[PDB]
C-alpha cells in the first residue's frame, strides 16, 4: 500500500488484473 | 496523512484553516 495508490475500482481499468497487495498494517495489528 | 506532511506550526502559515485527517491508523488499531 505504500508503494501503490487507489483510484476507482477495477470495473473500468481494462487489461487490469488480480493480485494481493501486501499492506504492512496488517502484521502490525497480529504482532 | 498519506496526502500531507506536517512541518511548521499554524501561526506562522497566513491565511491557513481548520480541518480534520483522517489518520489511516486510527481505525486499524480500534479494528
Amino acid at each position: 500500500t505504500d508503494n501503490t495508490f487507489v483510484s476507482g475500482n477495477c470495473d473500468v481499468v481494462i487489461g487490469i488484473v488480480n493480485n494481493t497487495v501486501y499492506d504492512p498494517l496488517q502484521p502490525e495489528l497480529d504482532s
